[PDB]
């Protein structure tokens, strides 16, 4: 088998391109390849310098490839370099700081956000004695720079969009000219997205899907006389690059030749490159999960699609004998234990034994399963699926057995009474079929009579249901208990601790137990009857919080308690939220902590088995009796063992699966997924990395034409991320000694928001830097390398003021400030505004429409509400979901004030906008940004101002994720506005005055949009 | 209690008055009881044909401006998921016709 | 400032929004912070709190912290080398578990401000041997030097700088409805921060209100 | 720390080591780390003073006592060849140093 | 001062407690910092140290003199094209077999 | 400046041997030179089958190099 190779490049007839992640270099005369460089981690770039010498090359690292840089590569003597330091940011459909171009002197021209607020910000740098200094271009973001005639040609978003294929948004790639000596014209806007772009002699070649596939186009250096070169059909071809004579590029993992005089187009042969060793080992606590515990004090877990049966200590273990995928394990048995086998078909059960060995699979499929347990009896198993069904599986024969279907969720939430008689569950529901809430009652299914009775009413949500030992009572949880906490910040209330106990006894007649009723004064022994009895519904006196669990013991009851906390790490971050393992004594009613620091809990079946999951990311497991005695759970004593290529075709089966079940359109789903199928599948066996993989992957996620598809996660490199260090400054190698050209602060009284080298009293701006650590940094020493070798700790900084001031401090070096330099950018805009509108107009920036956006608006609303005009800046906006909350607030109409005997007027609503408002937005601003830009418009709160937007509005919610952890997105939910239908997808919003922000526009250093923006508000502050 | 009990038979009655096209609501007052009682309901009686939010007997406070706020919300979208049911945008958002209902009780 | 010999009274500084009830004097009597409230506009809707230091030689008002959000609770300590305070300013939304919302729950954080240039946070814990303070008072630009005190946010009443820890009273989130009708009083906590261990622990519980003496 | 050796304790609850040649003076939490300011092989690293540390530099002559003060900066570095060092000690009082080398001297 | 006690325990890691309260031991990390070094100045140094070393412990006195004199500048030429350590591997163990002796290891 | 180079073995005219612990290939007759494996550990010797295709290799690991294997 051959190898996927892709992005050439070219210089005469050696031709540079990637393969296996390594670079390798090919000879089109003596036909000879060879790799040169590697193990410098994940390579997708390399770009030819003028000379054809050297090479800069792009480089990412970190188990998913999260960070980049770039490195020096010279064919002369071999030597490699590092030449930027600045740990770029990126993604896998943003993969920023690259090479941009080469300028007329043969010097290397970078594209970074990394001294940028924003990502999107990829901004143009000229590269000086190897990274020593960087020179800013000033002409805004571009992705190409290009040089025709001493003109400057450039490149906006013109990066490959394989997630997106037929892509027609805002951010489409769009290249201008110069022509003014100084002054920049658009010349090619098409209405599909047009990438890596070049010129051979006077035209500009690129490459775009106007026509329903990639092809290569070109046209003249005013973008008219269109052509079209090719008529592929089998792949788009990606990566166009060339060396003033021949293009190259690559297309379904060849490389291929494109001669603009001849027009014709030739496949390089190289053949076989590299094969590694398909048998690899990797460490099992990485991709565990579904740890559970089992009888006789043994562990389960399932592992990069494989399961295993060990003891504590991991030194005693066993691998369950079954093919890949093994979604669920749970014990049903002394020895057995029950699983979740899934297949391209979809998950079935199986049963296997631990002792003798035996383990059949049942042929009955169930649907995707998401949850499953087995009775205590280890006759059935409850089994949950994304049809939204719960059913009974008979352990013996296999038949499944449906007992009722939500049709709003899943019933993930669910319990077995100890005699396998009752099944209580969480059942999703709506009194309405456009009902803005999803209400959850508890069902509770009885197995004789074979009937569904109702536990709660359905007006809230009621989860978490448990029985016990005897099985004489049911308890659970719900959010019912309403009282609303207060907002420090903002005039606002919201339910943070309203969850609360309750029991329901299933023999009426007998009373709630936790109420202590002596049992001489009650005359129970009734029979059984679940007939009204969420009218016997009784609570159990605990103080309200946030109760995740319920578990009911002899005179005790253990509750899992989470503490009301912020929701940024989780957001973002993605940490963990902080539980902790609270005890009610029934008789003393008196609650105690039993556990804390935990992220995860789980009982075993005689209720005596405890199964933690704490936040230093370790599992444990102490008896429920003895929670002084716990013990930690090893996993990595025994390697994991797997075969790429097994898995490979594992894992795009299961993302072409995913794709084809989620998507919104059921309709084009079955005619997308069928079609293209095959088409990628036959170059799964060519990858041999994860990187690899996901080439192909993201290719056939393109395929369904849509927003959305996005690939996060999974282990593609051993490699630790590229450092930086930061102080939020921005250095100028002036003459033999770096400079500060730029000092960041926000607001000096806020955290985060400045230069730590503020906190001594000191603006560091103009000051010189001598040495840090005692190293001399300058003309000689990178000051960017140094610092990156300091990045998260405090080294000695020498400075030098104007005169003698000579300063001698302890700077905390950071290992990143973006954040710092956002809040300086807002903070200055802020000042901006106030100071040309004279105090009149007030500024507001939502970078994004999730809980930084939350921070980010309040943070500045609660003070620029009140002036005559308010600009809303949308610019950036990288989406979410509260755009609603951020309209209903600009929304509210001021109508009232509060005049009081002693001090200043009190508007009603307090959150209200006192003028008028102006919105400004680019194409930078998407999905939530999108609804965002249309809502405000659609409702009318006034104009709009800027660049179309993103264009993408069919929201995500991934639910599964791939054995090598990777998180795979697909758009499942299609956004319908009213009078334009999903119009907005795959189009973005079209602002009311369109306002461009040209390359010259930066060169002046003028923000033609916010400037727009004041001035309009001031003609509209006239009246 | 009586007072719950109250509002669960207005509710019913409304529901069965109307034909289960019309949702009922009803604001104790304008303090924390009132925003209690008011999201009790709001969460299940949003998304009907029409809505009557009573207010009689509405001992005030000041969150007023709150509750006119999720009543001024306008519903211009929805979600299509590929399994489940349309979720409207906002979700706070009353679904159509609202009617207020007040007495000499309400300050 | 009331003479306690003559009795003249002495007006350092007017709020045209609410009163001036929360602040402290210095251990050498030197000077007096406290929050004052302000707003951007004549009409505006949040009422913003900001520390000022009045000094009485010189007799100037400086500005210890920005005018965006609601900074309280100043507090100097023994040396009088430190303004120590609380804010709301650590913004991070909390979600509502019944109705689509959010709040800001846990959202208060201390700050500390060196009365000296060039000295830094002392719960940074930065070696003596590596810094040189030893300057002279200079309240000017001093809401530049300001600097957090690594506490996880909360609700937070009050802070009480001491020699290797500081006190803080908590305030743990909770209902409004008791305290809204009944008038149930807010049950808060007194915790210590051991300023070397960085460790938190419980001085005392069900507390309702406190005092310290001088 | 897989090069580190001759850890020894400071004055101010500061921490002094050796490591791949280089020598360091940082707090226990290894957040603030000075690096002693000369060039490769730095044998051993002795307390001083209040912010002064001996030190042993060898070269390919021989092994020479060397003085440092992570406060102020100075580091002035004696050219008297001691031979090969493999002890150093130095007083309280900070006035002298006791040295032994392969030749069996103590100095 | 006798108040402070740093040790090594067991698992290898180095800690601290004051004398007066053994029970407050602190940690010491060190991996906070990266260690920096040059390759080639590093290799330069390690092969005249080896080779200072050779020559200082050879058995025979005598014939140290000669034989390092000798070897010095041939090997020592050959560090620069030194770029792993199994190379610097290679040349230091061949000036190691000009003395014509056992016990001439590496480990 | 130049590399350090060991441990050949030849085939013909195309030469294997050792360079910054890889395995490198140089052909006498183009005069080419490339790696053709690395990142396995360190490579000390390499010998070539009758046929001259296969290649055996015995590779160092561990941080002394004390385990080796082929
Ligand atoms: N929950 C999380 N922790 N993360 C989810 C955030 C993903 C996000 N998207 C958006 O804001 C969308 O606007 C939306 C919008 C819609 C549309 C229809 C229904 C519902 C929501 N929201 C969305 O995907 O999420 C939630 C959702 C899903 C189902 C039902 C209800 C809510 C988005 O990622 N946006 C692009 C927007 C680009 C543009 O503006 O042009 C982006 O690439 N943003 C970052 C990279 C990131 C960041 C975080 C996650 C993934 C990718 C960038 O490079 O700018």
């Amino acid at each position: 088998m051959p190898n996927l190779l892709l992005n050439p490049d070219i210089h005469g007839d050696r031709i540079i391109f990637v393969c296996c992640d390594d670079l390798w270099e090919h000879d089109l005369k003596s036909g000879s390849t060879r790799k040169i460089v590697s193990n410098l981690g994940v390579i997708n770039n390399a770009r030819f310098f003028p000379d054809g010498r050297k090479i800069a090359i792009r480089v990412m690292r970190g188990s998913s490839l999260n960070t980049a840089d770039l490195y020096f590569y010279n064919g002369e003597n071999g030597e490699i370099k590092r030449i930027t330091y600045f740990s770029g940011k990126s993604t896998g459909r943003r993969m920023f700081t690259d090479v941009a171009g080469f300028d007329p002197d043969g010097n290397l021209i970078i594209s970074t956000d990394a001294m940028q607020p924003f990502s999107s910000m990829t901004c143009l740098y000229r590269v000086e004695n190897d990274g020593i200094n960087f020179v800013p271009l000033n002409l805004g973001p571009a992705t190409h720079i290009l040089f025709a005639d001493g003109r400057r040609v450039i490149g906006r978003n013109t990066f490959e969009l394989p997630h997106w294929k037929g892509y027609r948004g805002g951010t489409r790639g769009k290249i201008w000219i110069e022509v003014n000596s100084g002054a920049f014209k658009k010349i090619v806007d098409m209405s599909t997205h047009v990438s890596s772009p070049v010129i051979v002699g006077h035209r500009i070649y690129f490459i775009t899907d106007i026509d329903g596939f990639g092809q290569i186009y070109s046209t003249d250096l005013d973008g008219k006389d269109l052509r079209k070169h090719t008529s592929f059909t089998d792949y788009y071809p990606r990566h166009l690059n060339t060396d003033g004579r021949r293009i190259l590029f690559s297309k379904g993992g060849s490389i291929y030749i494109f001669n603009p005089d001849t027009e014709k187009i030739e496949k390089i042969e190289i053949g076989d490159l590299e094969s590694p060793e398909d048998r690899i080992i990797s460490i099992p606590s990485k991709f565990a999960e579904d740890f559970s515990p089992l009888d006789g004090d043994l562990i389960a877990f399932v592992s990069r699609g494989q399961a295993f049966i060990q003891d504590v200590s991991g030194t005693y273990v066993l691998k369950v004998p079954e093919p890949l995928r093994i979604r669920y394990v749970r014990r049903g048995g002394d020895t057995k234990v029950a699983f979740i086998h899934g297949t391209r078909e979809g998950d079935f059960l199986g049963i296997y034994d631990y002792r003798t060995g035996k383990a059949e699979k049942f042929e009955e499929n169930l649907g995707n399963v998401f949850a499953m347990g087995v009775d205590r009896n280890g006759k059935f198993a409850v089994v949950a699926n994304d049809r939204f069904e719960i059913m009974t599986v008979d352990l013996e024969t296999g038949k499944p057995t449906v007992i009722e279907r939500s049709r709003e969720a899943m019933i993930t939430d669910f319990t077995i009474s100890d005699n396998s008689r009752f099944i209580a569950y969480g059942f999703p529901l709506k009194h309405g079929e456009t009902d803005g809430y999803v209400m959850q009652a508890i069902h509770v299914y009885d197995m004789e009579g074979r009937k569904i009775f109702a536990a709660t009413t359905e007006n809230s949500h009621d989860y978490a249901p448990a029985f016990d030992a005897d099985s004489k009572n049911l308890y659970y949880l719900s959010y019912r208990s309403l009282d609303p906490s207060p907002d420090r910040v903002v005039l606002n209330f919201s339910f943070e601790v309203v969850s609360k106990p309750f029991v329901i006894p299933l023999i009426p007649g007998s009373p709630n137990p936790t109420k202590l009723v002596p049992r001489s004064m009650t005359s129970e022994a009734g029979e059984y009857d679940l007939n009204d009895m969420y009218k016997r519904s009784s609570p159990i006196n605990v103080d309200p919080g946030d109760y995740r669990m319920i578990i009911p013991l002899e005179s005790s009851i253990l509750i899992y308690s989470v503490p009301v906390h912020g929701e940024f790490a989780a957001y973002y971050q993605g940490a963990p939220e902080k539980g902790v393992l609270l005890k009610y004594d029934v008789k003393t009613r008196k609650v105690t902590e039993v556990k804390n620091n935990l992220t995860d809990l789980r009982l075993s079946a005689d209720r005596k088995t405890v199964m933690v999951r704490k936040d230093d990311g370790k599992i444990y497991t102490f008896p429920l009796e003895k929670p002084e005695d716990e013990r930690t759970v090893e996993t990595d004593k025994r390697p994991l063992v797997s075969s790429i290529h097994e898995e490979f075709l594992q894992m795009y089966d299961e993302a072409w699966k995913l794709a084809r079940d989620n998507y919104w359109n059921e309709a084009v789903a079955k005619e997308i997924s069928e079609r293209i199928y095959e088409k990628y599948r036959n170059l799964v066996p060519l990858c041999k990395t994860r990187y690899d993989l996901s080439n192909v992957i993201v290719e056939m996620q393109g395929e369904y034409r849509t927003s959305h598809s996005y690939e996060m996660g999974g282990t593609f490199t051993d490699k630790d991320p590229f450092r930086s260090g930061r102080i939020a400054c921005d250095f100028k190698l002036d003459g033999d000694h770096y400079v500060v050209a730029k000092a960041y602060a926000g607001d000096y009284s806020n955290e985060g928001e400045k230069s730590p080298i503020f906190e001594y009293g000191i603006d560091p701006t103009g000051y010189l830097i001598e040495d840090i650590d005692g190293e001399t940094v300058g003309a000689g020493s990178n000051i960017y390398r140094v610092l990156s070798e300091k990045a998260g700790t405090s080294a000695r900084i020498r400075l030098s003021g104007k005169g003698g001031d000579k300063r001698d401090l302890m700077i905390d070096i950071l290992d990143d400030d973006r954040f710092i330099r956002y809040r300086s950018w807002v903070e200055a805009n802020r000042r901006y505004v106030h100071e040309r509108s004279k105090g009149t107009i007030g500024y507001i920036h939502i970078p994004d429409m999730g809980m930084m956006g939350l921070n980010e608006f309040y943070r500045l609303f609660i003070n620029e509400s009140s002036y005559q005009g308010l600009i809303v800046d949308v610019r950036f906006n990288g989406g979410g979901f509260v755009s609603q909350l951020i309209i209903e607030k600009l929304m509210n109409k001021r109508i009232g004030y509060d005049n009081p005997r002693r001090g200043t007027l009190s508007p009603y609503p307090t959150n209200s906008v006192r003028g008028k408002i102006i919105a400004i937005t680019n194409e930078y601003a998407g999905s939530d940004g999108d609804i965002f830009s249309f809502s405000f418009k659609k409702l009318g709160l006034g104009k709009l101002i800027g660049t179309r937007t993103w264009g993408g509005v069919v929201g995500i919610t991934p639910k599964r994720r791939l054995i090598d952890g990777t998180v795979l997105t697909q758009p499942e939910f299609a956004f319908w506005f009213r009078d334009a239908g999903f119009g907005v997808e795959n189009y973005g919003v079209d602002p009311d005055v369109e306002i461009e922000y040209a390359p010259h526009d930066y060169l002046s250093g003028k923000d033609p949009q916010i400037d727009y923006a004041i001035d309009a508000l001031i003609e509209e502050l006239r009246n």
